[PDB]
């Protein structure tokens, strides 16, 4: 139930984590987080390692 976020912004590179029971819930949380950090970017999703990647 853990999901990662890989931030590749023009001035913001990093990775965060959250615990969510649904991929859309996790995506929404990460999108909110990204937006608060100024990002949103092109969003890619890997379901093998449960990671969302943002390419600004």
């Amino acid at each position: 139930m853990q999901y990662k976020l890989i931030l590749n912004g023009k001035t913001l590179k990093g990775e965060t984590t959250t615990e969510a029971v649904d991929a859309a819930t996790a995506e929404k949380v990460f999108k909110q987080y990204a937006n608060d950090n100024g990002v949103x970017g092109e969003w890619t999703y890997d379901d093998a390692t449960k990671t969302f990647t943002v390419t600004e």
